[PDB]
């Protein structure tokens, strides 16, 4: 008893989506797919739709289509991207080759409000609170970011938080090269695969949003992967003893111990203004050595978010299978997991 689908070319493609979603306006294409706003007449929601390119072109396409439906089902978490709806106009697994994911419309990134606005203490309480929280519930299911950045950062006009981006396609070499925003808040072991890297990459993440909220400038805007590396070891100082031993990278140790020692600065000198307690946080934050850095579930029990805190009102994920990462199958097979997933699909209870 499926929907009835009308078709409509968008941009560049045609989208073909059910009768309960009308208003379909572009919002941006790329190597992903493509994405339209729309009005979901059957909720009253404005939402967000992503209509795959080519899921099923290649082993590793087919594969990251399928990562990308398994996270998005498991998220069910107010400060994270939750999905709506999931469909495909095919009819049987012999005809599926498309994939439309809806989610709630926002409306801005955390790169707009940043830019035309002005923040309080209160302000970056509230948003790096939710940014915590959520990552709290995604680190709980042994999930990783990997890619925290303001722009996969949404907020609407109250001020409330979404995390978004998971399972999209690695950012090329290129993509990561020079002056660009892509690189600017990664932390520095996957930034230069110091070693294998964990969850705790992510809250050197929000510390890089953190310190742009509160000054209002980014925090290590390197012009490439070195002098951004120089920008970091500068405010934080150069490895000690205990952290080049954990560097596996014979070639990455080797060109960190060719640079002149530098001690840890003095936040309080470097963050004129602020909160001593963010100031404090940003510290146990931005910590070059992983295994010694705060963890969200520590984060948020900081008395930088007293105010917000609350050990009842920020839930852990239940259990993410997440075995397939290693196992080796052929599209055919990525592709018939990917339509059991569609079909089976549940929407929410609202
Ligand atoms: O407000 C939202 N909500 C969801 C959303 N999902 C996506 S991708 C996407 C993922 C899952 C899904 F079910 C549905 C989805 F659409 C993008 C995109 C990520 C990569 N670039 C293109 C769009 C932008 C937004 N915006 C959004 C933001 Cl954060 C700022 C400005 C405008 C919008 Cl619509």
């Amino acid at each position: 008893e499926r929907p009835t689908f009308y078709r409509q070319e968008l941009n560049k493609t045609i989208w073909e989506v059910p009768e309960r979603y009308q208003n379909l306006s572009p919002v941006g294409s790329g190597a992903y797919g493509s994405v339209c706003a729309a009005f979901d007449t059957k909720t009253g929601l404005r939402v967000a739709v992503k209509k795959l390119s080519r899921p099923f072109q290649s082993i590793i396409h087919a594969k990251r289509t399928y990562r990308e439906l398994r996270l998005l089902k498991h998220m069910k978490h107010e400060n994270v991207i939750g999905l709506l709806d999931v469909f495909t106009p095919a009819r049987s697994l012999e005809e599926f080759n498309d994939v439309y994911l809806v989610t709630h419309l926002m409306g801005a990134d955390l790169n707009n409000i940043v830019k035309c606005q002005k923040l309080t203490d209160d302000h970056v309480q509230f948003l790096i609170y939710q940014i915590l929280r959520g990552l709290k519930y995604i680190h709980s299911a042994d999930i990783i970011h990997r890619d925290l950045k303001p722009s996969n950062l949404a907020v609407n006009e109250d001020c409330e938080l979404k995390i978004l981006d998971f399972g999209l396609a690695r950012h090329t070499d290129d993509e990561m090269t020079g002056y660009v925003a892509t690189r600017w808040y990664r932390a520095p072991e996957i930034m230069l695969n110091w070693m294998h890297y964990n969850q705790t990459v992510d809250i050197w993440s929000v510390g890089c949003i953190m310190a742009e909220l509160l000054t209002g400038r980014t925090l290590f805007p390197g012009t490439d992967h070195i002098d951004q590396l120089k920008l970091i070891l500068r405010l934080v100082g150069t490895p000690g003893a205990e952290l080049l031993k954990k560097i596996s990278s014979e070639s990455a140790r080797n060109y960190i111990q060719s640079l002149t020692q530098m001690p840890k600065m003095n936040f309080a000198n470097v963050f004129i203004g602020a909160n001593p307690l963010a100031v404090d946080l940003l510290e146990k934050m931005l910590v070059l050595d992983s295994d010694k850095r705060i963890t969200a579930a520590q984060a948020l029990a900081h008395a930088y978010f007293a105010q917000y805190h609350d050990p009842d009102d920020e839930p852990v994920a239940d259990p993410y299978d997440q075995s397939f990462e290693s196992r080796d199958l052929l599209i055919d097979e990525w592709k018939s997991l990917t339509y059991d997933e569609v079909i089976s699909f549940v929407p929410p209870p609202l």
